[PDB]
């Protein structure tokens, strides 16, 4: 019962995480008010 | 009796002791008022 016992550290080391894909590809953000979305590519292929 | 000594310089002879290890990852102190001592560590794990 005579063991108090501090304690000095805390350490996490929890991680090693860093996406970059919603930063190096994905910098515009669009939010929505529609159920449903739409998404068209209209080609260019010529005789 | 009859001597007639004269001293000249002396020496050193300290050692080739530098400590490297309490100047560079033990920079920080701390004294006691426990007797035991824990040293916690939360494992940062999410899912």
């Amino acid at each position: 019962m005579y063991t108090t016992a501090q304690l000095l550290a805390a350490n996490e080391q929890k991680f090693k995480f860093d996406p970059l894909f919603l930063r190096l590809f994905f910098r515009e953000s669009y939010p929505f008010t529609t159920e449903k979305v739409y998404l068209s590519q209209i080609p260019g292929l010529v005789n």
